[PDB]
């Protein structure tokens, strides 16, 4: 339609969460979150919706609500929830980025790859040459947890960090879908995320409402029971 079926919640003066819902037989209405970030006179987008239509809606909300050009998007992992609307971005002329491993996994997940691949220093930090002018966006790769390619981003100046599918809600009873999980490293990855963004007080979840640092702690402890 025109942004009418996605939820957009203000999370900081310059940050908003986009939530869209899957409509697929055999599935419930499943929420997926990404972020929208105003960085001065430009917007940056973390993730897409399930479909191009939902993703197009996000662009419209930006256009109506913010009215600043959309400079880039990053996708945090390869699956329908975050990568589904890739082509909506390219159709719009938006430069997209993903972990190299993600772009390579996109086809086997039935998704279109981002235009550009991110490579990471052994630090776990993205190579500034592969992610030019990301501004406040700070991109960390903790290693394999929930999936092999899961990346996470921090938002400078807000004390918000986005954990992807990595961090589950502090009320989570399980780690969920351990199909692409890495049994051995999942606890260390979770904790490395926490050290990576030591100041962030709000942890945006992939599916649920934003949480505190306790979710990080909860996750790691659940993953200790994997080994």
């Amino acid at each position: 339609q025109r942004f009418g079926d996605l939820v957009f919640r203000q999370l900081a003066p310059n940050v908003w969460q986009h939530t869209s819902y899957l409509d697929m037989p055999g599935f419930g209405a499943v929420a997926s979150n990404g972020l929208i970030v105003r960085d001065g006179g430009r917007v940056l987008v973390v993730d897409t919706a399930w479909t191009d239509d939902q993703t197009a809606q996000i662009l419209n909300w930006i256009k109506q609500e913010i009215n600043l050009p959309v400079a880039l998007a990053v996708v945090t992992h390869a699956h329908q929830d975050k990568m589904g609307g890739m082509d909506a971005l390219h159709a719009a002329g938006i430069a997209t980025y993903a972990n190299a491993l993600s772009n390579q996994l996109a086809p086997q997940e039935g998704m279109v790859a981002a235009q550009h691949s991110l490579t990471f220093a052994a630090n776990g930090w993205v190579e500034p040459a592969t992610a030019p002018n990301f501004g406040p966006l700070k991109v960390f790769y903790p290693g394999p947890g929930h999936t092999s390619d899961n990346i996470t981003v921090g938002i400078d100046g807000t004390d918000i960090a986005f954990g992807g599918c990595l961090i589950k809600d502090s009320k989570a009873k399980s780690l969920g879908n351990l199909g692409d999980a890495d049994t051995e490293h999942y606890a260390a990855s979770a904790r490395a995320f926490g050290a990576a963004f030591p100041k962030a007080s709000m942890i945006v979840m992939s599916h649920s409402a934003p949480d505190s640092r306790a979710a990080i702690t909860h996750t790691a402890r659940m993953a200790d029971k994997l080994r």
